[PDB]
């Protein structure tokens, strides 16, 4: 194809309350962050980006990242920003992916990529609000490149000073994993 579509995951979060990498959680009989590329290996990805932080030895030592470009570092302003670098040329957009909700749909994926580049940004309605994944057109990548402060992807999504459109999913909000119990949830679906 002429244009490709790009998936990036973000993965580089820390681990701070639970004394192990949250990525190498085990889920359904692979990694927490393994289901979640898996997800994204099946959704029709031209490249796939992920980017990795204090955990990106422990999880290139488990995990194999074949077909994958891995950018690690030291809404996630500067892992995002060296994400675009490894963006292909003929990439249109990117759609952006969180490590630690491997719950994501491969349909969810498939439906975002049909639709998402005729939009500027597209994010997902759930039944409980606004989630992953999202897509970002290339004509705002010079913006997320200067994302700053908390929730710079989130303010992004919910800014009016773009078109964001809107693609319904079913269930809820993907769960995010930061604590014990967020993940006995996880492991409850």
């Amino acid at each position: 194809t002429a244009t490709q579509i790009t998936g990036v995951v973000l993965a580089a979060g820390r681990s701070n309350r639970l004394g192990t990498p949250k990525q190498l959680l085990p889920y359904r009989d692979t990694t927490v962050l393994g289901a979640t590329l898996d997800v994204a290996r099946q959704a029709g990805f031209d490249q796939l980006i992920l980017t990795l932080g204090g955990a990106a030895s422990a999880v290139r030592a488990a995990m194999a990242l074949d077909g994958t470009d891995v950018v690690v570092v030291e809404g996630c302003a500067a892992s995002l920003r060296v994400a675009l670098a490894r963006v292909h040329p003929r990439a249109t957009g990117i759609v952006l992916m969180l490590g630690d909700q491997p719950q994501v749909a491969p349909a969810t994926l498939r439906r975002i990529i049909d639709v998402g580049p005729a939009t500027e940004i597209m994010v997902c309605r759930y039944a409980d609000g606004v989630g992953h994944p999202f897509w970002f057109s290339r004509t705002v990548f010079g913006e997320l490149a200067r994302l700053h402060g908390d929730k710079g992807v989130w303010k992004l999504v919910h800014s009016g000073r773009h078109p964001v459109r809107e693609l319904a999913v079913d269930g809820c909000v993907p769960l995010d994993v930061d604590t014990w119990d967020d993940y006995r949830r996880l492991l409850e679906s």
